[PDB]
DNA sequence: CTTTTTTGCCTAAAATGTGATCTAGATCACATTTTTCGCATCTTTTTTATGCTATAATGTGTGCAGTCTGACGCGGCG
């Protein structure tokens, strides 16, 4: 609390992480390691610019 | 009687046979230097498990079915 801040802010931090390497970890039939997901999102994105 | 063809001789001559006596060749089972191979170090080198980011954010549906149907079970449904 001393932060002074509201709390939504970090768990929406925390919450975030969470998920968006548990899908990564899960979510296939191929395990793929973090950093190969890292830079599909890069590819993903950087294709549509 | 003359020719030619043949053989045997002359006359020159190569091929055959003495075996006794060595002499460079090849064997022959077992020790040494080279290949470059295989598993332990390093030793990097890359890759991978794990860890934070402090404005703020508060109840789905999500795209579909086109609904077969006749008999029989079974829970109701009275």
């Amino acid at each position: 609390y001393r932060r002074g801040y509201k709390f939504s802010t970090y768990a929406t931090w925390w919450i975030r992480q969470a998920i968006t390497r548990s899908i990564a970890d899960q979510a296939r039939t191929i395990r793929i390691p973090v950093h190969m997901i890292e830079t599909i999102n890069k590819l993903n994105r950087i294709s549509r610019q």
